[PDB]
């Protein structure tokens, strides 16, 4: 179905396991990661884990608390990334996508996502 | 209930690590997650980062007994992994969550 596309990407030998990816993304806010790899890491999560909210939540904190210059150094278009992270969180919140890696969108989770959604919505990362 | 909403509690913890809000609240925050969120891993993970990358300097100033806190965070984490506790709130557990939890337990033990 689309349960096909998922079996294919999941079988991809090149797929970063989610926990190491989450671990890599979490290093960023402390300035200990590979920020030059943000776009790629983001691209990996949209592609391999479009149903996950945890990594998008963490990226939201990266977009929230990083400085404009820092973001513009490492991301080609930051406001476009913002819009994509927003889009993925929205897909999870409204069940457009399912089986989130972070775990089940019980109701608390949907609230933390709403808070991140607000954050994103309230954000403008254009120069 | 005076149970702080999870998103707000989680946000408060993030803020505190990001140098916003009030450091001192640290004990209060952890206190509250223990009491009202015995089964959450999300907050414990963020807290581990605070511990992991805060300076002994900072740590002593704002946390009475830093190392006991560590043990308590490590122990909530371990409870969650081995099914000693149940949701509730905040976040559910699969094999993916199970592994990032272990990563945190790993950071906690090497501290």
């Amino acid at each position: 179905e689309e349960l096909e596309a998922q079996r294919q990407r999941h079988n991809d030998p090149r797929r970063p396991p989610w926990p190491l990816l989450h671990q890599r993304v979490v290093l960023l806010r402390e300035g200990k990661g590979a920020p030059e790899d943000i776009a790629l890491m983001w691209e990996q999560t949209k592609h391999y884990y479009p149903a996950d909210w945890l990594i998008p939540l963490e990226l939201t904190q990266v977009l929230k608390y990083s400085s404009g210059k820092y973001l513009q150094t490492y991301v080609a278009d930051p406001d476009e990334m913002r819009k994509e992270v927003l889009m993925q969180l929205l897909n999870v919140k409204y069940g457009r996508v399912s089986d989130p890696n972070g775990g089940r969108v019980n109701k608390d989770v949907e609230e933390i996502i709403s808070m991140a959604v607000d954050d994103l919505e309230n954000m403008d990362l254009n120069p």
